[PDB]
C-alpha cells in the first residue's frame, strides 16, 4: 500500500543522492 | 495514518538531503 | 491526537531543512 | 505506547539530521 | 520501527554528504 | 517482509554514498 510507496520513493531518491555524490567524485577527480 | 504522516516528512527530509548534494556539486563545478 | 502532533513536528523540522537546502543554493549561487 | 516512543525517536532523528545539514551550510559557506 | 531504521540511513546518507561538502570547501579553496 | 527489505536496501545505497565520499576525500589528499 501506501506505506510501501512511500519507503520505494525513499529508495529512488537515495539512489539519486549516491549518483550526485558519484558526479561530484567525477568533478573532484577532473 | 500518523505513521503514515511521519513517512511522508522523512520522505521530504530526504529530498533536501538531495537538494543539499546538487548544490554541495554546484559548488564542486564552480 | 499525539503521533499526528509528533508528525507535524517533523514537518516544522523539514520545512527548517528545506530552508537550509534554499540557503545552499543561494552560496552555490554567489 | 509503544508507537509514540517510535514516533518520538524519529522525532530525534529527524533533528539529528536537521543538525547535520545545519554543519553542511556552516562548510559550503566557509 | 521500518520507517525509523530509514530515517536513520536518512541521517547516514547526510553525515556523507557533510563529508563529501568538507572535501569540496577544501577543493573550492585551492 | 516488504518494508524491511527496502529498508535494508536503503541502508546498502547509504554503504555505497560512503564509499564514494570516502574515495572523494582519498582523491583530495593525493
Amino acid at each position: 500500500g501506501e506505506i510501501k510507496a512511500i519507503a520505494q520513493e525513499i529508495k529512488a531518491i537515495a539512489k539519486e543522492i549516491k549518483a550526485i555524490a558519484w558526479e561530484i567524485k567525477a568533478i573532484a577527480q577532473g
